[PDB]
């Protein structure tokens, strides 16, 4: 990301099954790059070799390594 602004990463909790191209496929344990967060119910991101829309209730914003 050239001169990125919002570097928010999300880790897919469960596997998603896209019915149409528009939808994006993800697996439990992958890293998705949140690109568009205008919506609230569903968010858009970018995967290694995959791309598209996906539900937020499936992923969990990655805050970071919790520690004292």
């Amino acid at each position: 990301g050239s001169s990125g602004s919002s570097g928010n990463t999300y880790v897919a909790l469960y596997k998603f099954v896209p019915q149409e191209n528009e939808d994006l496929e993800m697996r439990p344990g992958d890293i998705i790059t949140l690109l568009e967060d205008s919506n609230e119910d569903w968010w858009k991101g970018k995967i290694q070799d995959r791309i598209g829309f996906f539900p937020a209730n499936f992923v969990q914003r990655l805050s970071g390594p919790s520690s004292g």
